[PDB]
């Protein structure tokens, strides 16, 4: 019943938003994968907003758009819930595309995370308040992840 | 169940930064508490108090403020169940770079960076949201509003 | 006539908006200044920039915004002819706010101009290239630019 | 009737040019393609640019310099029309050369914007104010660009 | 008997970490190579220290941590000891990820060294005020370096 | 017994190096202060360096350089104890001096610490390895610091 | 016989070269301060240097530009012998107009020097390689340096 | 007759030191190009400068050293005349081994220059103040540069 929406600028993006969906399934979130860019489909974009914002489900927007992004705030200050900024990694300008995610306006509050891996269990994270399931596979996928640490110490130490 | 904000700066310096944090909350008529604790000087009490919050049987989400090199939100983010939310104070040393620190988290760890004080009790005001139809209408309101005061002051002043 | 329509984030922008109008009005162009926040009043945006669309005369928008400048990028998707950036200055992160202006998609083509003033002159010599009177307006006020300079020297 | 002027300060950034050059095609807008350096062959820029500046005809001129700019600010202070920079790509200290373009005096009012195509797109978009043919030509071209990504979309 | 405790924060740090390891053997330094993370593994990374922290001979922790260094301050805060951090290389937003190293608050003074055999002959160069072995191993080595740059000179 | 030599390169670091002392007194620890430029006066801190260097004593050296600091190096590389490194602090090109603190050939390995108490620190925590009475120190000083955070937090 | 001719970009910058003046002054080296905006005066600059490269006496040319510096590179494409960029200090985007005086193309070999003091010992030391008299008063400068920082050693 | 004295930090320069001395030749000026530490070999560093320092000819040095730069800074502070300081390239922290070349103290004056060639050019430009046949060959030099540009327009 949670549903993330992943929201990206560009179909060039499409690879930052299939590694973001996957780790999703891992959790068992159901996504919907879309394009609209902010810049030229403002319309376009405030439309498909409609659509899913009128569904009665808890929902999370994961927005991606590379160079300066506009799309996370503009789609964060359309929709009532909670989204999430994690635009693709660049090396432009040393990574200063960044700030355009940071550096949003009063009453603006997308959540930035810069892994997508990350972006999806924020999301999973986000829903366990509520959602026992979700809250059992987190548990799950954060203690695997501190067992593996413990066993490559106990395995590697020297 | 009541959500619970739990506020918890490395410093009582950053009492400051909190206090606005806690503010924006209260406009939004969710609970916090204030906390103190040290990443890297006070390690086992900061253990001991979130066992003590993350045994509360109600939603709650975790704002860690800690300046310079943030180890705190990570460290309390790779500890509790669920989300939480960095907020560090604002800081001009090395034109601002404390900020990479609070960014670059090891894959696994996924707190939320938000940098003003207000947003980051937005955020959590939204994440709750989702599940809470009273914070929900206090959320439309509060975004209503600014939206409004925008429009007016283009009305007002517009030539 | 010509028309800029000079469109910005916040009052707070107002100052920096100013500066520019002032200096557009001593290029005998007028002006219109408008207040507009493309993330919380995204259709408020759309509808004033429709009504300026529609006007049957040579339009130029400068777009004003601080921090991650959105603004620029979604007026210049929406409107026709060209538009140009002019925000307002920061030292945040060592101005690192500019590359939210600088760094455009492909088919977004906004202006980047710091200086108020320069902004307005921009504006004046894109009118100047069909404007008589604009780019006679525009060659004094270049000339005077440069005698200040000659004449500083003059005295040394 | 419009003409553009690409100006570069080397032959190294033919590369660059010819992008630009090959857009403003697609407007249907005629161009120039120049080599000159601000800093080594001044006198020769200048007597170009006088020929140029000597043609009834709008026009706008691009400049490219990687580097240190000065060719853009030389030209701008030359001419008596809009000039747009756009200077090739550079990752040379964190692409901090962009400060070059960006940093101009009051009184050089360049245009800056970083990519080729969007630099043909602003010179197309500041003739569109007076010269219907192009007006249309843009028109077309950015919801093009519109309907690719709704295009996309539909696929998801 | 000095002792250096080589913890780094993933099993991807491996080759760094072997970099430090090596360059102490060279030393006639004992060391020993662990895994902990302070954001995962928290409670893990407290018990291992507590257990070092318990033997009563000299030694040394150098903490190796990617991305932003929460193991260096986490460590350094609860040994009583002096630790050093030698993060693994990273050109990540122009190497910003060094000032997690960096700015540690009043209290917290782990010795930050970016290349991993100048961190080895730091904590040489540490036990070397009370141990002479380390201490004329460091002469020879540091002696040879000096020796052999006087030599490329004389080649040439 | 141990000794601390607080090298700074100009009497205008003083001030850093009387909070590095202060803080050494503070742990009881014996200090020198002194003053020598590496790029201006390279003799007198060679021979300075010697006249330390001959002491039977364990022994650190903190220098002070502020701008490109080449201090650090040149004395970490004449003597065959460890150094610390701690520049004054600078907003200079949002504080990229430091930069010239950091990046140190293979074979000069000076511990960088930014804030003068951590220096005096650090410092301490080195002679903690074999100084019980310095030990004892230090574990007054760090367990004090934690208990005023956690009294800092019962107040709420 | 030698002549330093100091040209700033505006008047704005006449504290910075009169900080250069002084300085020169005291090494008994003649100057001059002009004005000329590589950008808006050009043919005015290239009066002035014509003027100056007459003159049979051995010459520097002391550059100084804020923001983004054409200047510089302008002034040494053109003269002969050598040239010293030393532009004002600024803060604006964390110093990065220092990047505009550093990123000069192949053929344009300005010297560049931050402070106004060591811009006007650079140019003593320069022509110092053939003036003695002006060798004599760098040897007496530089010594009065080295013994200043012994002396506060010796106190301190 | 002007002499450069090239002086590296470490033989892993050499490839830009090279690129100095084979422009420096064009012009007709001899050089030397020599290694030697700041930071581990000074009292080195400090005997080569006084040999050099003894010769009755104009003299320049180049000094060249990645990472942070503490050679330019130290020869400067001790010869006489004017240096240059002319770093290698590095995309290390985007670049920032710069500041240690750029950022000395009151009284310690090396040139900075980036490009190799250009160092060169600037060692020619020095002595061209008062060697005609140098001044000579910078006009031959710089003319050609420009020739080549404006030829490069005209196909």
């Amino acid at each position: 019943r949670p549903l993330v929406i992943i929201l990206m600028g560009s179909s060039s993006d499409m690879g930052h938003a299939e590694k973001i969906a996957s780790e999703l399934k891992t959790f068992g979130i159901e996504y919907a994968i879309r394009i609209g860019s902010a810049h030229k489909t403002a319309e376009h974009v405030v439309s498909m907003l409609k659509e899913y914002e009128a569904l009665d489900r808890p929902k999370l927007y994961i927005t991606i758009a590379g160079r300066s992004n506009a799309l996370s705030g503009f789609v964060d200050g359309f929709v009532k819930g909670a989204t999430i900024a994690c635009p693709p990694p660049s090396d432009s300008f040393a990574g200063a595309d960044i700030y355009s995610s940071l550096r949003m306006p009063s009453g603006i509050s997308p959540a930035l995370v810069l892994e997508p891996k990350n972006a999806a269990l924020l999301a999973a994270r986000i829903f366990s308040l509520y959602d026992k399931e979700i809250a059992d596979s987190v548990k799950s996928y954060m203690e695997s992840n501190a067992q593996k640490i413990i066993e490559d110490d106990s395995k590697l130490k020297r």
